[PDB]
């Protein structure tokens, strides 16, 4: 057919009960993650093609840059707590992937600062509860999926995005072939 499983996407062999609709990895450390988000716009393109009432849920994973990359991970769930990733998620992929910048949790905190978060608002919710169990969901998510590599999408706990059996020609080809890709298995 058109849509062939083992091409544009793979099925989980052990489907992920209660699962996001569509759930997408990814880290601050990740070159092709760089390229997604800024120069591809992947997540922005899934969305505008989603059916009514699917929900997009996008997670930081550790598995990348050590140390920092665990603090990536519990500043994204700052940024989940607070509801200012379309604030952060630029500077924070140039500040680890452009200029590097970003060395230390500190300087991950100053990019939200810089945004406008307040500082006590960010140390409040970094140290908070709610916060450490947004980590331990990114977590959980990853570990559910058995996740070993980042760019990834999955939806309904069932099924995985392979980008690489699509082809690569004009990256708005491969994006828009993504973002069906994305609303057929949504559909399904």
């Amino acid at each position: 057919a058109q849509y062939e499983d083992g091409k544009q996407y793979t099925t989980l062999e052990k489907p992920v009960a209660g699962a996001p609709q569509v759930l997408e990895f990814f880290s601050f450390f990740c070159p092709h993650c760089y390229q997604f988000e800024e120069v591809l716009h992947i997540s922005d393109n899934v969305k505008k093609k989603l059916p009514e009432g699917v929900k997009m849920t996008k997670y930081h994973v550790n598995f990348m840059g050590g140390d920092l990359g665990k603090d990536l991970t519990q500043a994204w769930a700052v940024a989940m707590a607070l509801g200012v990733e379309d604030k952060v998620t630029v500077p924070l992929f140039e500040g680890v992937q452009k200029t590097q910048t970003i060395r230390s949790a500190s300087d991950i905190r100053d990019v939200f600062i810089n945004a406008g978060i307040k500082g006590e608002e960010y140390d409040a919710a970094w140290n908070s509860f709610v916060v450490k169990s947004l980590v331990a969901q990114q977590e959980k998510a990853a570990a559910d999926v058995q996740l070993r590599g980042v760019p990834a999408m999955f939806v309904n706990g069932k099924y995985q995005l392979n980008p690489q059996g699509m082809d690569t020609s004009n990256m708005d080809v491969f994006v828009q072939q993504y973002a069906d890709t994305v609303k057929y298995l949504s559909e399904k």
